């Protein structure tokens, strides 16, 4: 009753904070994917210079 | 006889005041239990923010 109804409202804002934290981390994934675009494209250019040496 | 019968009527209202004071304190216990519902639910939310830091 007393802590049961209090944990019903608390669980509602906790699951909206779980879904919106998964959205914020979904903006993190494409940013580190673009950092790996600089790593793979620049390091393939280093393969151009080393292979011609 | 004289203070003995006087203390019989006085003891009757004293034991009705003991039982009804135990009832009034039984309304006090669930009110401080709801204050501990704010302490444990709010302080578990503070555990959410501190654990993500």
């Amino acid at each position: 009753a007393e802590p049961n109804a209090a944990t019903n409202y608390a669980t509602e804002a906790m699951d909206s904070l779980k879904t919106q934290a998964i959205d914020l981390i979904s903006q993190t994934w494409p940013v580190v994917t673009t950092v790996v675009v600089a790593g793979l494209v620049i390091r393939l250019f280093k393969k151009f210079s080393s292979k011609a040496v």
